[PDB]
């Protein structure tokens, strides 16, 4: 693999808290992180915060309204990327919320490029203690549809995603 | 990348038989392969030919009758390949006809599975003397589209595939 890679510790500290629990006002939150997405530097020896390339809670309510089809647009064509989405789901026993890491190496990159993506991976997910779910994705009119996300999560007891049906 | 793995004489052969100009009878035409699918050996140490996995020319007028759509099936799910695909396509000034190296790394391919695959294509590739057409695909919804292969072959101006439109 490739483990000559550095991850910045402003986003190791994105990661931590976007995992925090609504012990805070509610400023801070709304002022929360539901997706963000990281790539590897021209370099390719950092993992670095891909600045623009959101969306915070806040804006759920107002701006966005779908925030799981907002975050799949966000998906560059050409690039891969990494991702954190804070997802909200329902089953028929619970409603709850996780943190789901996500691997975009789409079709039409560069095989070089998905390649040192992909060996590069490690490095983050190492980082991202405690994390469960990965989603790993090529197709972008598969990961578009939210069974995808919803199985990953937790297969056919899940009967909704961000408030939509599936 | 990965250069420690062998090609088998019997690919080789395949390969080069595939090239041919039909200075043959009209018998061992017919016999000529359409399309072929490679994969690797369980130990990831040889490029071998995977048996009844092809179409030969002879299936084309009667049991196939879309050599290109009967191919992409061919192509398995969860599993890379490589294949060789005898394309027939037409421009407004000739109906030509090449071949074409496919990468085939499925999606829902284990991640370890693509990789090897990927690394190890030119042990095969460099041994495919004048290919001059290469196609990578991840997404079945992608590869299904006659237009796909037609765009790689020669772009815009390419306006049939195998007899049919586009």
């Amino acid at each position: 693999m490739a483990s000559g890679v550095a991850v910045s510790d402003g986003v190791i500290k994105v990661f931590n808290d976007m995992k925090v629990r609504k012990s805070s006002t509610p400023e801070e939150v709304k002022k929360r992180k539901k997706a963000v997405l990281f790539c590897l530097s021209e370099d390719k020896k950092n993992i670095i915060l891909e600045e623009g390339k959101e969306i915070l809670v806040g804006d759920v309510g107002q701006t966005v309204d779908d925030p799981y089809a907002t975050f799949v647009k966000m998906l560059p064509d050409k690039d891969c990327r990494y991702a954190l989405y804070d997802a909200t789901y329902e089953t028929k026993e619970s409603k709850k919320e996780d943190l789901v890491f996500i691997f975009w190496a789409p079709e039409s990159a560069p095989l070089k490029s998905k390649m040192i993506y992909a060996s590069s991976k490690d490095a983050i997910k190492k980082k991202l203690t405690g994390i469960k779910h990965e989603l790993q994705a090529n197709c972008y009119e598969e990961v578009k549809d939210r069974a995808t996300l919803a199985e990953k999560l937790g297969g056919s007891a899940v009967i909704s995603l961000e408030g939509k049906p599936l």
